[PDB]
């Protein structure tokens, strides 16, 4: 049931980290919404009853200022999960959450996940080993020399976010692209150019959109020399 | 053991364990010293313990087909390993050998293991703060920019200090764990003698830390 979903779902972090025999059991016990855009997923101070899961389409984060100003903490987009951590811990939302585009997102509610673990402790163990050698893995690709251009970063972005490693290919974006300049850590003017010299490579970025007419072309200038002018 | 259980407690096992748990665990450790050259463990044997270097470098590798060694880290002061072998109990999928004289705190398997079994509370605290971890190291990846090579190895003696940095003998172990061509890191290193760092032996010494610190963020 819910198959398509689902496989989306099995990209993200929560569910990559369980192990596979108790993922089916798991899924069937989530609860789908939709979201309209600017459509309110939590508040701040509320109990963190699920975890979630992007299905389609983009969600910030952000708290507010006191000054009273919402600063944006992250985006989140199809495959990804958040709010592991504040549902396992059981403490109240230190953000909001709102949908940026319309929204599908799986929800998988705090006991389900919390019962299964506190039943049979290998559950919770497995999953451990599993974030633990994830975590080497990051932390060793944090030391290992980026040599990337900006446009390369983002090029390498826009391959992470189409499913397919070759064709033609088409993700949704925020209309403001200043939520995808804060996620890649950079300047909004920097995007631009990145956006701009991309068109080299295949790429064309629309207001809700970007379109990529060769993955393949597009992976090769992510790839290629980055001391190298391209093509 | 107060000075090398505060080094412990920078691992990333450390870390990840709250802090009430935190002193019953290290008064358990085992505690042993090895001379460069001699073996941790080999790989396909039990997984006994999950190991953190308190002073010195020990490297892992994996016996290949045509039985070359292929190192795949290279671990110092304040760093862990072989948690998720630990906690599966699979054999161990590499041999570990130091490569300087070295100290190591070895958390013997299951002292850690049982602890989560009884109360799995505890596990399950200690997989929210590594959800949290793993999110921050993500964001820190996407918005990580390119950088030079000597501004890398720059970085990478900053962390090593809290003056002076022993490092492995063999400069292949750091061009590995840094990413980078032995040739680039000797490139690296003879770049960094106008931020005040010179490699006599195996001691790298930095001149002082704001200057290199300087060089690094450009």
């Amino acid at each position: 049931a819910h198959e398509a979903q689902k496989a989306i779902a099995r990209n993200s972090l929560l569910i990559r980290s369980l192990p596979e025999q108790h993922v089916d059991a798991l899924l069937s016990q989530a609860v789908w919404r939709s979201y309209d855009r600017g459509e309110t997923l939590f508040l701040q101070e509320e109990k963190a009853q699920a975890i979630h899961v992007v299905i389609d389409g983009w969600v910030k984060l952000f708290r507010m200022t006191p000054t009273g100003s919402e600063a944006v903490v992250s985006v989140f987009t199809r495959g990804e999960s958040f709010g592991e951590a504040v549902a396992l811990r059981n403490t109240p939302y230190p953000v909001s959450a709102e949908a940026v585009t319309p929204c599908e997102v799986m929800h998988i509610p705090s006991p389900v996940f919390v019962s299964l673990m506190r039943r049979d402790p290998e559950i919770c163990i497995s999953i451990l080993a599993t974030t633990f050698g994830h975590l080497h893995s990051l932390v060793a690709q944090l030391e290992q020399l980026k040599a990337q251009t900006g446009a390369q970063r983002v090029a390498e972005f826009l391959l992470e976010l189409c499913d397919c490693d070759t064709g033609a290919c088409e993700v949704t974006l925020p209309y403001d692209k200043m939520l995808i300049a804060g996620r890649l850590g950079m300047k909004p003017e920097s995007l631009s150019r990145a956006f701009s010299r991309l068109k080299a490579a295949g790429v064309t970025v629309k207001r809700n959109h970007a379109e990529i007419e060769d993955i393949a072309l597009l992976r090769d200038y992510a790839e290629s020399d980055p001391a190298d002018s391209w093509s």
